[PDB]
Formats: C-alpha cells, sequence, structure tokens
C-alpha cells in the first residue's frame, strides 16, 4: 500500500494516465492537484481550464 499504489489499484491505467495529465498540465499545483487522486477543487479548475 504505497502513495500513489493504492490509488491507481482502484482506477484504470487510461483513467489514472488522463487525470495525471490534467493535473500536471495545473501549473505548480502539481502536487496539489494529485494529493487527491485529482479528486480536488484544484482539479476541477484545472481541469476546467483547460479546453
Amino acid at each position: 500500500s504505497e502513495p500513489d499504489e493504492i490509488c491507481r489499484a482502484r482506477m484504470t491505467h487510461k483513467e489514472f494516465n488522463y487525470k495525471s495529465n490534467v493535473c500536471n498540465g495545473c501549473g505548480d499545483q502539481v502536487a496539489a492537484c494529485e494529493a487527491e487522486c485529482f479528486r480536488n477543487d484544484v482539479y476541477t479548475a484545472c481541469h476546467e481550464a483547460q479546453k
């Protein structure tokens, strides 16, 4: 049960890769965005900000 191990084990690779790209495109909030497996308001803000 590692940091980004348990989270991944609950999601598919396609979903994990997709969301990861969204958070990575968020800027310096990468870690914040990644905090809750992309389940956070920053993720929404970042995701909504990306076309």
